[PDB]
């Protein structure tokens, strides 16, 4: 009943993602990863307290799982931090998925008690999988992306590329 308690353990990611990149290898399928990150979520905080950020922790989590499959898994990687792996998705469906998470959140109009619109966004950061074997480099890569989605003006998804 409590999505937060259905994210996987981030102590699952090594276990995973060596399993996916094995499986990846074997049958040529794309791989790849979201970093999402909460935008102003301080600020969310500071101004409709501590339980409605605990509240919206959900909303978002459960927007995660409404758009992707069984096959792709969703973590709780920091307080308002979430890694998504992502199967058998392209370049192309990965943004496509990313955006379609950031627009879904972006649209969620929840009530504060003064019958106030709370106004949400999240930033993410993506990702493929480009070989080396060590995942922790494609994480790496992916938050190097959240940064820059971030830094332009939040309410984004940036995919890693050498120009940036
Ligand atoms: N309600 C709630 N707040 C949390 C939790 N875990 C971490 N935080 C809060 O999440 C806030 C994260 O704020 P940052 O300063 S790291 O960044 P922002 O999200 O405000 O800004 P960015 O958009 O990430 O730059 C902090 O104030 C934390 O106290 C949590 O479990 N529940
Ligand atoms: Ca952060
Ligand atoms: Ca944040």
């Amino acid at each position: 009943m409590d999505v937060l308690t259905k994210l996987l353990n981030r102590r699952f990611l090594p276990t995973i993602f060596k399993r996916e990149i094995a499986h990846a290898n074997r049958t040529g399928t794309p791989l790849s990863v979201l970093i999402i990150d909460v935008d102003k979520f301080k600020e969310i905080n500071d101004t409709w307290g501590h339980n409605t950020g605990d509240e919206i922790l959900r909303k978002v989590s459960q927007a995660f799982y409404d758009n992707v499959r069984s096959s792709d898994y969703v973590f709780r990687y920091g307080g308002d931090e979430f890694i998504i792996v992502l199967t058998e998705a392209s370049e192309n469906e990965t943004l496509r998925t990313a955006e379609r998470i950031r627009s879904r959140v972006e649209k969620t109009k929840l009530k504060a008690a003064n019958g106030e619109d709370i106004a949400l966004s999240l930033s993410i950061g993506a990702a493929m999988f480009n070989g080396h074997p060590d995942y922790e480099r494609l994480i790496q890569i992916a938050d190097e992306a959240l940064y820059i989605a971030k830094r332009r003006g939040r309410n984004r998804v940036e995919l890693w590329k050498a120009s940036l």
